[PDB]
């Protein structure tokens, strides 16, 4: 028979369909179950804590009214134009900044009904997602970036959402991530809203990403190590060359505090203290000691045999104290920050 | 009975209910009860003088037009879609410089009529509100952030807002901002707009903020303490090393005044002193007396014995005077601002 | 009577009300009267020549179809979801380079009709206006932000604007802007557009903005007298020390040299010479003048017993010379930049 | 008669009037006469190499279908509602990044229909439009800005755009741009864009765009020429000074290179040299040169009383060498600059 | 005959036309053969790994629903404002992360019917992509931008995408990158999604684009060139000259350092190693050397005639070693980095 038929006598006004009604309007709740396709992945800022991702969202749910058994098909497809006049959940994100859809040819939207009512729903959907980031461990730190399905306007008598059994979180093969190495495992769980209006069904998926640690190391860790070697450069000059010394260390300091302050200009104003800040410092009050140590020669030196040999004593001692301390140093805070992230 | 006719025989063209009429025509005003509730809250800004919110915004009014007996239920749902057929209050935010809707996947909308005609009407904003902010006593201060909600079309013979008397502002659990501290006391006042149009209903209530102190001690006060007593370390250094002090001094001086103009970096261009700007300018001045005390060294100890002493006393002296003076002067500084701000 | 009836009766299909047609198609121009109301005021940015201002705008015209004698209301309200019904002036800016209505829970309008056909309409713009700014005497400054309101389609012959003769420009109580002081009186004038298409009405509004010199005090004035005292520094260090001596001189010049380059950050490049480049460069001549004073010390003080008395007098008349020009300097610049603003 | 019944009976479903339908169907190509007047220019960004211009575009063309001989008025304006039941041509620009229309209370449009059936159609457009830029000569550049405007949909057996032959490009008065001078003469040419669709028509108007030197002798030229007197003040100390030497080129090296780093700040990441690299280079080169004439005076003057006299004589003649050499570059440079413009 | 009765004859509620059904709605899937014109393309940012074009997509496709006979034109435009009410394909891009249609004075859309029913819809699209960039070799390389054009509701037995057989991709004569060049040859390859929803078709055309190493050459290398050969002057310094020596050492190590962390300022925060930071990973080796170097002279000078010619021995290898072994890396560097790109 006629396919345009049967898309206005299946459902509409000749039917009696309505969208402004639940399948099951005075019953059980309608059962929801999601699932998601991440298309891509990425745009982490942890100034603006959040991230964009994009998604291919799919509800499945039955709907008696619109079964159909006279048509020889087993499951059929759509047009999305017909999608403002079939009843749909009204699925929000609970943590989103700012989201859209995607109208870039046509609507990017997918319907499928099944002969006993199954209704198969896929959109594209561009999210900004919040994420509460715990930048302790910062540059050493697994993050956990969560995503909340909810709705908004039924309550859990009415509508229920559900992760679905096989595959509730797909990721595109191939996606990789400039800074962070997402994990194979994502962990599902059911949060539920509690307001003053009532209880609202939810379903939360939480992703672990991984921060690597090269981009750190090329651009914060190895350049302040130079500077630490830099001011040890300092234990090898002559005494009695008063500007090299102090200017080496005054240049040494400087560049340290420089570093120290550049170190978090990418990052939002938090008030606790990260690894790299505990490592940046270590290091100025290595080279600070330096400094004071070069002080304390000079003002020995200055206090006229015994005071020549001694404050050159010093410089032998600091020679094999200051890379053998700051060894230990590096030995113990990788170690501590190696053991406490599992 | 069918849920359908109920839809449009309670209202519509069949009963005669029209959208642009208040509930009470020629009477008393309609009292719309508000409250919110915050998803999220963050983004704020000092330079752009706002801060953006994500709320729920709860109205409820009466409607006498809305009112059922013969249907059995005591409170029930509706769809968003119908929203433009039933009349809502013209509510509007004074303060805001942009806002949106969310229609990530539907409307994010909920009605709610009860029997007796109570109707309960939840949306979700995304709302940028400018904060006039008093950016004295920078670090340390409390900011109020405030938010208006007022009617644009309606005198106050017509429409009257009130806030609610259980709940008027409730929080998600768990929301924490990077950089403040929400208070759990909101302050709920009676705003009222007077034009040359008429009296317009106004509900405010404001929020208080207070500033953490840990990321602007490790980012200022700290390397501006370490700066002051690199100056001080001037003073143990020979007199007769004039390229080392001076190199010393100069290079201190010209990082505290690069300190000082980077600690405004992120602010308005605010006329008037501000705390930070007084511990950078006292800072400044210290560095600065550090090396007029060099040159004051440098000038007595070239005017040929009793110069040589001299010169070595005005050190003996500065090295226990410039640390104590600047000690008196901390003390002093953190007792008056912790002491001011209550 | 029903309140509903007349809403069509008045005007509408049954009435004959066409709102593509003029108040007086064929006769005398209709006249609105526009009034503003500045709700907020700020984000002037020099760099993009704008700002963004929002307002209230409140126009009156005379409308005899709307003219009514049966309702014994003397003025009545209305619902904004029926102004795309009523016939509307063409207004529009001149100068903005974009804008938008609120709608962040209704259209933010407002339609009042008077027994006589007085209509009263007012409207919620956010606009970002360009601002052509004299930038010359740039730290002592008074802009004038202009607004030009204007009829795209209707000539002069069809529709012309007028001014409120009782506060045409009022101001929200307690708008302060960060950075100027925005001047009590508003200037109104009569623009009047003329093009190929014909003669179109145009009013114009224009304000006085002073800036505050606070905020330059503190970033550019003060550490530019700062980096010339450092400079003064110099003539009471002793002769011989050349690597003090020029490394304080290079050190000051450099510095002198990137604050000139870093007050012109956030403006735009613009070719004429400012206040604020007449300092810089005054300041940087200063320190330039003090290291070639240095050179020719030096120079003269090795061309071997006159000649180091010679050398030590050209320290001894530079000390007393570069603060007393300075100071002449200083006062003659305040004194000319404090007599032509008038 | 009565105005309401013209609009619906000159045109619509009575009078059989179709929008879809050109003027003369099966016939001549229908020639639009376009003209545009520049209410704004500005925001000449070279990095993402476009501009932002608003203007107005009026389109004449003749519709003998809207021809009207019975309404006395000889030409008569409509309102802008009205747009979306007329023919009007499907321009577009060929080179824009960005467009928008204007709907800041009303639609910014204007139509005008005369007796003989004349369409005159004005709209307001912001448009973001790609430019070339050729980079070469960058201080000393005068830039073409295109602006093409195309029929997307009609072939050139369809449709032709034509220039207006009095007044084509008009400029509003008083428009000055903060970093180029608008030359008078506009350059019209006739662009046709092939493609495998067919041959549609195009007109292009060029305008001519001169940079202005002030703000780049300012910040750019000024500061670099300082550098290099700098560099010049080596030559004046005495030879025994290393550390002063050595620091004061090393000092003027390293800012000559942070300065030509930060010279193309605001630039695109183009491939070809320069007129501001060439200067930046050849500054460079004579600081370098200056401090390699430093190594090569205290190279000599240790050989060891001929080396010594020698070594002074290398300073005597490079005292006369670096600045005449220098000013010979100078005045090369700034004459084949100023000529191969032309 | 009447053009205006074809319209509706041809295709609409007369003729039966449904524009939710397929050409072949149980039969063979409708072929859509796709090409594209590229207006602009640029704004390639490596740190949002995205990239900004501008294309005419068109796609060809029969439809025998729409075939005509008597009708007496063989291939007839259309009016883009009935594409409506015929059936489009259902195109979308995988890999887009925002995208517009362009409406600047009408839609720039264009719909051709020949006689056989085939049917030309050619539209104007602006497309930002997602590149992912292997930034290894990051100046010396080669990048691959994709775009994938998808099904997203048309599984491959109903819709299938192809390539036009002449002329798939073409560009816009004159178009040029500031920062790349566009090779002429394009790659065509059969993406295929499969996800858990059904077989969706796919066509990718991959670019591939040179950097060019101007920018970078002017930029990064060659002011690096220009530390290491500043770090080889110390080399000819006298030896007692330790303030000179330790001055240039340190500044060199300081600007390199600098240099180092500026190079990937405008990357992402990618965690391997680059040709980039190799090279500036050696020259920070070379200018750590030189210094250390230093160290050991001075260190060996001091350890009292064989040690003083010695330190000097050590200096003499130095000045040709160093510019040797500098040669014999650059050598090495840039055979192999112009060997491994092909
Ligand atoms: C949605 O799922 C819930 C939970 O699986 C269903 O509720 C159960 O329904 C069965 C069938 O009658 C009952 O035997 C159980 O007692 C119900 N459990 C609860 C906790 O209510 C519900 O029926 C489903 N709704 C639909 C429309 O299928
Ligand atoms: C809205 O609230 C106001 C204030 O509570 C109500 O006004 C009062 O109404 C009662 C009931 O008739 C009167 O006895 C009081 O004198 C009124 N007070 C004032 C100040 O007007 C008003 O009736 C409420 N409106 C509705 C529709 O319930
Ligand atoms: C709009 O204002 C103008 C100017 O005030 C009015 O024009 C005058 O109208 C009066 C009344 O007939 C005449 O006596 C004057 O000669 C007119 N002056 C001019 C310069 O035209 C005009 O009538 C007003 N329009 C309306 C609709 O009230
Ligand atoms: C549009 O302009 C073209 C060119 O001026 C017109 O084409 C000419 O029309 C005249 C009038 O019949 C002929 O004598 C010429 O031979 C035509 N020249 C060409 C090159 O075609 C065209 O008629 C105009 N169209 C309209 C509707 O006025
Ligand atoms: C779309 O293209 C496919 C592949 O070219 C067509 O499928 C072929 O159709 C011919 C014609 O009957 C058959 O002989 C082949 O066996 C088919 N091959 C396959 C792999 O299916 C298809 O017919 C085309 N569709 C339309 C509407 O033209």
């Amino acid at each position: 028979m006629s396919p345009s038929d049967f898309l206005d006598k299946l459902m509409g006004r000749t039917s009696g369909y309505d969208a402004r009604i639940r399948p099951n309007f005075k019953g059980p709740p309608v059962n929801v179950t999601c699932n998601i396709f991440i298309n891509s992945f990425g745009s982490i800022a942890e100034t603006t804590m959040d991230y964009r991702v994009n998604i291919f969202l799919r509800q499945k749910w039955n709907d008696p009214r619109l079964a159909y058994s006279e048509y020889p098909d087993d499951s059929l497809d759509l047009d999305p134009s017909m999608l403002d006049s079939i009843w749909k959940p009204d699925l929000f994100f609970a943590n989103e900044k700012g989201a859209n859809f995607h109208e870039v040819t046509t609507d990017n939207k997918l319907l499928r009904i099944f002969k006993n009512g199954n209704v198969l729903y896929s959109i594209r959907l561009t999210l900004t997602l919040s994420c509460p980031m715990d930048l302790k461990n910062f540059p050493m730190d697994v993050q956990t970036c969560i995503m909340q399905l909810e709705s908004f306007g039924y309550t859990m008598n009415d509508l229920i959402f559900e992760w679905q059994d096989e595959a509730p979180v797909q990721v595109a093969e191939g996606l990789t991530l400039p800074q962070f190495l997402l994990k194979e495992e994502k962990d599902l769980r059911y949060c539920t809203k509690h307001y003053n209006t009532g209880k609202f069904t939810c379903i939360e998926v939480r992703f672990h990403l991984e921060r690597q640690m090269g981009y750190y190391l090329i651009q914060m860790y190895i350049p302040s190590l130079l500077i630490v070697i830099l001011s040890w450069v300092s234990f090898w000059i002559n005494m009695d060359a008063a500007p090299a010394r102090v200017a080496l260390g005054i240049t040494t300091v400087l560049t340290m505090t420089t570093q120290s302050s550049g170190s978090r200009a990418s990052l939002p104003k938090v008030s606790y203290v990260k690894a790299i800040d505990i490592w940046m410092a270590v290091c100025l009050l290595f080279v600070f000691s330096a400094l004071l140590e070069y002080a304390a020669v000079n003002f020995v030196s200055r206090q006229h045999k015994v005071f020549i040999d001694r404050a050159k004593k010093i410089d032998t001692i600091s020679r094999a104290c200051f890379p053998l301390a700051f060894l230990i140093f590096n030995i113990f805070y990788w170690v501590i920050y190696k053991i406490l992230r599992h």
